[PDB]
């Protein structure tokens, strides 16, 4: 009725069209988990086999978080620069909470390629500090038991951000900043959720976690570069080189 409450049915159905799983079918699979067989399997891999499999499901995580974005209410509007800035910014950012959902605080596993496994799994990427970093950002985010309009709202809201460096339309984001604030203050009280905000991740956490993890993907790319096929073409060009 309200046009904020029309903005929480729009964020909403954005997000449910561009999540590449289920919630459900993400926790009935919770039981069928990775064989000692199959983790030695994957151990056993080259670094740039896991990489290139990694690399190209990072790839994919990025394409459905950037549909995300061309969903939401005016952010086509903005400018292709404002675009870019909030897109290389916090795309990634959104890839990693969308991630909780995919993550079993009880084995402290996550459903990769078909089957739920542990952070060993991954050996043969030989960045054990930063998966384990992913892996704990995951695992205080399983704690909020965040349901699917919080996840929502909330990447919604860490993609649009009016404080990113180089924003030639600061104005026009703020407006949709807190348009999405409002949208989901709203939403938290109505279903006597609001006690999540003050166990929310603090912004510079976030922000730290991703630059790391860019900068690994960075190092990976310039050694073995993988190729994708570009959603967001502009973006690509300047993330890529
Ligand atoms: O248009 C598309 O389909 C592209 C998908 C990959 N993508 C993005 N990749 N990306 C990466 O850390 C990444 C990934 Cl995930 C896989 C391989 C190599 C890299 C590093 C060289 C950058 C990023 C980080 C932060 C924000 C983003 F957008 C992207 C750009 C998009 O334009």
């Amino acid at each position: 009725l309200t046009e904020i409450e029309h903005l929480v049915q729009s964020v909403c159905k954005s997000y449910r069209e561009t999540c590449q799983l289920r919630l459900e079918d993400l926790l009935r699979q919770r039981s069928n988990i990775f064989s000692r067989e199959e983790v030695t399997g994957y151990q056993r891999k080259s670094m740039w086999e896991m990489w290139e499999r990694c690399a190209h499901h990072l790839t994919e995580a990025i394409q459905y978080v950037v549909e995300f974005a061309k969903r939401l209410s005016g952010f086509m509007e903005l400018c292709q620069n404002d675009q870019i800035v909030l897109l290389k910014a916090g795309a990634m950012e959104v890839v990693l909470v969308r991630m909780c959902r995919a993550y079993n605080a009880d084995n402290r596993t996550v459903f990769f390629e078909g089957k739920y496994g542990g952070m060993e799994l991954f050996r043969a990427l030989g960045c054990s500090e930063l998966i384990s970093s992913i892996f704990d950002f995951s695992h205080s985010l399983s704690a909020l038991h965040f349901s699917e309009d919080e996840i929502a709202l909330y990447t919604a809201l860490v993609l649009i951000n009016a404080h990113r460096p180089g924003l030639q339309e600061k104005r026009k984001v703020e407006q949709l900043q807190y348009n999405l604030e409002l949208a989901f203050h709203h939403h938290l009280h109505k279903t006597h959720r609001q006690s999540i905000l003050a166990k929310l991740p603090p912004k510079g956490k976030l922000r730290s976690l991703c630059s790391q993890h860019v900068e690994r993907l960075q190092i990976f790319q310039h050694l073995h570069p993988i190729v994708v096929q570009a959603a967001f073409p502009p973006l690509y060009k300047e993330l890529f080189s």
